[PDB]
């Protein structure tokens, strides 16, 4: 077939026995050559050639080989699966950056690699590493004129994948790099939405550390109330430390807040409802307007008012339950 050669091939390059690789290409033609390293190859539904999935299994050895003696296009694409998804419009190069495989990197790189090249989904080697979280090659890949602004095609961009997974110290880096903290996705969103939603505190004080816009996302929602939402008490504390919001915004949050511990399933905490529900009972000489109990829903139930009228709840585990509830549909529908 000439082609079940190809497959031998690819095969001693993902599995990176080099010697293996070395033995088969020698003696061949250069339209052999060119041929048997050009194949893309649809192991499963992975299509992809010896130099990619090499690069996707950070097997220097067959890397340098195949970039030196044999000289590869280090622009070859494919499509590559990570954690069962397929990705497309992949370079070993992107294959290497996410997989957290540096010195595949490095030797991609040193031998003339795009590492601004995107993906079908216009996500660059230094997304993979950022969504990774792998910092040496994050460093590396910026320190060799990756750009940081580049996005995906719902424009998340580098910093917010990583403040995202958590990638702190890597958040730190993009931002020491100027990466544009208040770049705004799609669904309306600042790497401090994702940060806050996230609840990682970290993270989010160095987003506000580099003057960090508090901006509405698409569902009309700061950070302040997304992490209260998320149920984030901690990160929405710091938040709320920075004036910023209004009073009618700091008060939303808070009951956004203790709502959320009688809705959340995982954190659930009538005493933390009683609360941040009990500390939204604002006074001076002007105040805060409630709605109908529902059809059926809620028990027929309206929420409290006076303070006087939630003190006399602060007792009943089930009625501040229904209370939370109550509170989450105000301020979400
Ligand atoms: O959702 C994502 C994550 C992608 C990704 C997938 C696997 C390994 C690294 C990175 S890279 C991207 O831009 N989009």
């Amino acid at each position: 077939h000439m082609e079940g050669l190809a497959g031998y091939v690819y095969k001693a390059a993902s599995e990176g026995k080099v010697l293996t690789l070395a033995a088969l290409l020698l003696n061949r033609s250069e339209s052999d050559i060119r041929y048997l390293l050009g194949y893309v190859s649809q192991q499963g539904g992975q299509r992809s050639t010896p130099l990619i999935i090499a690069a996707r299994n950070g097997h220097a050895k067959v890397v340098r080989l195949l970039l030196e003696h044999y000289r590869v296009q280090t622009q070859q694409t494919g499509t590559v699966r990570f954690d069962g998804y397929v990705i497309d419009g992949a370079t070993a190069l992107w294959c290497a950056a996410g997989a957290g495989h540096f010195e595949v990197v490095k030797l991609l790189v040193s031998h003339g690699a795009n590492v601004n090249h995107t993906t079908v989904t216009n996500s660059t080697p230094l997304r993979a590493a950022c969504f990774d979280g792998r910092l040496d090659i994050v460093k590396y890949l910026v320190e060799n004129n990756a750009n940081i602004s580049i996005a995906n095609k719902y424009d998340n961009t580098c910093l917010m994948i990583a403040a995202y997974k958590g990638h702190t110290d890597v958040v730190r880096y993009l931002l020491e790099q100027r990466a544009d903290p208040n770049a705004k996705a799609h669904c309306g969103a600042t790497a401090l939405h994702f940060a806050a939603e996230a609840g990682h505190i970290d993270i989010v004080k160095e987003l506000i550390k580099w003057r960090a816009a508090i901006v509405v996302n698409g569902h009309g929602m700061t950070p302040l109330k997304v992490a209260a939402e998320s149920c984030k008490a901690d990160v929405v504390e710091l938040l709320l430390s920075h004036a910023d919001c209004d009073r009618r915004s700091r008060i939303e949050a808070l009951e956004l807040l203790g709502a959320s511990f009688a809705n959340d399933r995982e954190n659930y905490d009538i005493i933390k409802t009683y609360h941040y529900l009990y500390l939204a009972m604002l006074e001076r000489f002007q105040d805060g307007k409630e709605v109908l109990p529902p059809i059926h829903a809620y028990g027929n139930r309206t929420e409290c008012r006076n303070p006087q009228e939630l003190e006399s709840i602060r007792q009943d585990r089930d009625a501040l339950h229904m209370e939370g509830l109550i509170v989450r549909e105000r301020i979400l529908g």
